[PDB]
């Protein structure tokens, strides 16, 4: 299991996490979710938010009383571990109508490469 | 003002008014004013009482002989006329010691966006 692959996803988490306050501020001020396909007040264009392994970081999502805004990092399509190429890592705002805002992490990459708090759970059924 | 601004404030009035019976029933049965920061018996959570233009409707206030319970509608922070964004419209219970419940309307919006019954009065001194 590649620890190099794990670190690449860690970069995506860090870059996505860097937008949490800016996105939460807009949600709390305006009750809306900012979208940065182009630069928008206070947030750079998604493709201008990048790293060594991350192509873009896109804010979006659908607003609900509980939150709903998303920050999605998309991995580069080369010079990245093959199972991560083009994959995404998503932070989603929640809890906004109950208590302190939360940011849940999910991803379409395999759990083996993800931080524990970003992994899905698989169970048997009856 | 515009028909749209009127419709927006009117939604607040309508949503707040939909809680009058429930609030007044609790004041009369329990003796205290219900608070719906969380859902409470008879009343939804404030943020679950919403509309096209209205973000939440909160019951509260301090009991007095004549009532005193409040129903406060908060306007959304977007998709509403700019001067109404985030403003509140308050209905306050009165006359409870005398007869039929009355509900006086106040607001923290500019008077020009409010119907006469909800407006403040300014005079020289």
């Amino acid at each position: 299991i590649s620890e190099f692959a794990r670190a690449q996803l860690s970069e995506a988490m860090t870059l996505a996490s860097g937008l949490k306050t800016k996105v939460s501020d807009i949600f709390s001020q305006d009750g809306s979710c900012p979208a940065n396909t182009a630069a928008t007040a206070g947030i750079e264009k998604d493709t201008d938010i990048n790293g060594k392994y991350v192509a873009k970081v896109t804010t979006g999502g659908t607003a609900a009383a509980s939150g709903g805004c998303t920050i999605v990092a998309t991995m580069k399509a080369s010079d990245v571990a093959t199972p991560l190429r083009g994959k995404t890592l998503t932070l989603t705002l929640g809890n906004a109508d109950k208590g302190s805002y939360t940011w849940a992490c999910t991803s379409n990459a395999d759990n083996k490469y993800l931080p524990k708090t970003c992994q899905t759970a698989t169970t048997t059924t009856p």
